[PDB]
């Protein structure tokens, strides 16, 4: 059914290519792209979730 969330499993990074690519989280902060999201998230550990992609 309609759920929005990038995939996350390989997260974080040490390093993240920089696309511009904006992701709101939950907290209705942005986080830059699916990087900085997905960073969010596993430290956030799991919480953390997509609202919408793109920016807020």
């Amino acid at each position: 059914l309609a759920a929005v969330s990038v995939d996350c499993s390989e997260y974080p990074k040490p390093a993240c290519t920089l696309e511009y690519r904006p992701l709101c989280g939950s907290d209705n902060k942005t986080y830059g792209n699916k990087c900085n999201f997905c960073n969010a998230v596993v430290e956030s550990n799991g919480t953390l979730t997509l609202s919408h992609f793109g920016k807020c």
